[PDB]
């Protein structure tokens, strides 16, 4: 009955930056040949969202922001073949077309079809699918889940198990898959080592989850925040320090505390100075270090590069280095078969409705992940 | 016999910065325990002992200088099982404690005894084994190879085959061993790719040999200097190109070259922007850049962390990432036994006494290796 119609829905709409959203009607045309209209169920408030509003992350505005979320297949366009109206589906913020030379790389995720590296906030045909006011409206990473309704290339849709809780899988999509991912398969932490998370939010509680789930023995939590560090322990870290109570930098407290550096390193944040001091803190002949959080636009780190001549590997990935498509059903199969807990990172939920309440939780601190429902 | 003598013989002593050498009588003093005093055979000259003259590199002067050689043993101290009088052998610029929790380490080459990081020029003992004119005269890197006579720990010697020529195998103490390492045991090269070499110089040429070796299907050598290019080519290279030779940066031409970037790339000059071309012209998403070129002393590059997020790996090391001890004897071996070649390395053969004269050929472009026979 909506099928090949335009839908009249809610969405969230940001016409500027530093604005709370705009909750109210937008116009999403019907699906295009291999795209798919989604009805959203659940989405997640990720930091990166955040960073739109803030203009830390810099996409074209007016859009519809969201990238964390699952959902119900409403209708498929022409030459859809790997979903079908009604199927439980996870919009993937990182595309997999499964034909670009990275998509064919045994360990490349970062497709070329995506829209984070310079983007455009359109569909995969230059176009916007959302009108608001009769103004055409920006898409974000080919996804736009603060709707009631979306449209994604189909090489930006994964489904997923039916029998999926979506107010919880919601997850997979960003903050769980990129921390645990960035531990278990960029890091690729070993058992017995010893590894320090800064950052313990949503994303860096996942990193210490798969950290833990890798084996190590040691798992270092820092925040300048410590009301975060009982969830990190609670989920695995062994101890956690805050930077601001220490006279000495934190990659010296964090070198002795290592008895000479960490193995594995991970900047969950999104600070310059913390990437480098993440860095510094690895053992400087055969530690690893991972670039988790997203830089502010257009800036560049200072750094001595001694630090890698030692033998240190600096690395960052998106997703948690998984091929998307590939990887997000796998995600899902193993949370139903309790692989791993998703419940540890929602400390709040709220109608889609409150989403500005919802950012005003993660900037003062207060949340973890809150989990929008439509 | 000078066993538990002093010796007074021929060095090459560096009194101060961007001086020539001082070809002069010093004395060498016998071996302590767990000390070995080598008679010099054969030593090259590498871009790094240029740098302790420019002030590239920084280490206490006066110093005898030196540290890609080989030599014979005169004696050893108490308490020495590793080597014996009349042993050929290879002074290691990295040491091998064997007790660390870098050599303890399966990755780990940079054992924490070396005189590299912060240097204090003496012998594990914070002692000088060398006086020239009545003065204390510095060590370089446990190694001093610029002297008839030199005065090693043992965890900084390794023995090698009797049958060895010195006078070829020296490159095995730096210049060879770093860049084929540098390729097939840090970047570890695969079959079939794309590698991009930035520095054409002995330590340059020995990357495309174990780019070559790795079965890389592309060899892009980068140098400014022209003149470099037929012999890169003999070694592997596919292709060479000179940055001075485009209108666009050379990130862009290799990219382009690439289709996309580089699998495999290599800085093997020693400057902050080429750095950061060399990661740059590597695939964003699973590209991985390695620094073997040293960096001038305090000076900090400027880079966007975005090449990293997208899923780049940046890496550098000493000694192209080999155990020192262990690896020196195999892969003397591995020469004997026709595995690779030296000679396309040595362009120059000249006596101890033309010292200066050899590193007058570095500076003009004219050399890759002199070789120094004493
Ligand atoms: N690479 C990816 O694919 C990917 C995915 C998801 C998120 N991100 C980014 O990852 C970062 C973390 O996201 P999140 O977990 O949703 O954010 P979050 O909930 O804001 O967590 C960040 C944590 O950092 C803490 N913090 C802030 N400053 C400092 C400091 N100077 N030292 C130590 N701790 C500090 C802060 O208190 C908070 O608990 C953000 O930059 C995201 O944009 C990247
Ligand atoms: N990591 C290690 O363990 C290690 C070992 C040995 C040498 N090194 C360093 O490696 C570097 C190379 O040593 P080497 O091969 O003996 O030196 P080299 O023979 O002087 O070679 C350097 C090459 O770089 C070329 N070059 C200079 N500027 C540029 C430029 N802007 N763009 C492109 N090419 C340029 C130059 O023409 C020359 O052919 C030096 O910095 C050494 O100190 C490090
Ligand atoms: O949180 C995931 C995420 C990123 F990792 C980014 F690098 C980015 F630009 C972005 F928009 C995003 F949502
Ligand atoms: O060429 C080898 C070499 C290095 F790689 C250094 F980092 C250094 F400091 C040095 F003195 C040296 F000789
Ligand atoms: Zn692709
Ligand atoms: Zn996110
Ligand atoms: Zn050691
Ligand atoms: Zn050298």
């Amino acid at each position: 009955s909506t099928a090949g119609k335009v839908i009249k829905c809610k969405a969230a709409v940001l016409w500027e930056e530093k604005k709370p959203f705009s909750i109210e009607e937008v116009e999403v045309a019907p699906p295009k040949a291999h795209e798919v209209r989604i009805k959203m169920v659940a989405t997640g408030i990720c930091r990166s969202d955040d960073h739109v509003v803030s203009g830390t992350l810099v996409t074209p505005l007016p859009v519809i922001a969201g990238h964390e979320a699952a959902g119900i297949v409403e209708s498929i366009g022409e030459g859809v073949t790997t979903v079908r109206p009604g199927d439980k589906v996870i919009p993937l913020f990182t595309p997999q077309c499964g034909k670009c030379r990275v998509c064919k790389h045994p360990e490349g995720n970062f497709c070329l079809k995506n829209d984070l590296s310079m983007p455009r906030g359109t569909m995969q045909d230059g176009t916007s699918r959302f009108t608001c006011r009769g103004k055409p409206i920006h898409h974000f990473l080919g996804t736009s889940t603060f709707s009631q309704y979306t449209v994604v290339d189909e090489i930006s849709v994964a489904k997923i198990d039916a029998a999926s809780p979506l107010e919880k899988v919601c997850l997979i999509a960003c903050g769980f898959s990129t921390g645990y991912g960035s531990a278990v398969k960029v890091a690729k932490v070993t058992q017995g080592s010893t590894c320090a998370v800064f950052g313990l939010g949503g994303v860096g509680l996942s990193v210490i989850m798969g950290c833990k789930a890798a084996g190590a023995a040691r798992i270092i939590g820092v925040d300048i925040n410590k009301d975060k560090f009982a969830k990190a322990k609670e989920v695995g870290a062994t101890e956690c320090v805050n930077p601001q109570d220490y006279k000495k930098p934190i990659q010296e407290v964090l070198t002795e505390m290592s008895n000479g550096g960490v193995d594995f390193s991970f900047e969950v944040i999104g600070r310059l100075d913390t990437m480098v001091t993440a860095l510094s803190c690895c053992q400087e002949a055969y530690g690893v270090s991972v670039i988790v959080g997203v830089p502010p636009d257009s800036q560049n780190l200072s750094m001595n590069p001694m630090l890698l001549l030692s033998g240190r590997t600096w690395k960052g990935a998106i997703f948690g280095g998984f091929k998307s498509k590939d990887s997000v059903p796998k995600l899902v199969a193993d949370f139903m078969a309790k692989k791993f807990a998703l419940d540890p990172l929602i400390t709040h939920v709220l109608p889609f409705e409150k989403i500005n309440e919802g950012f005003d939780l993660l900037r003062s601190g207060e949340s973890i992940r809150t989990i929008l429902t439509f």
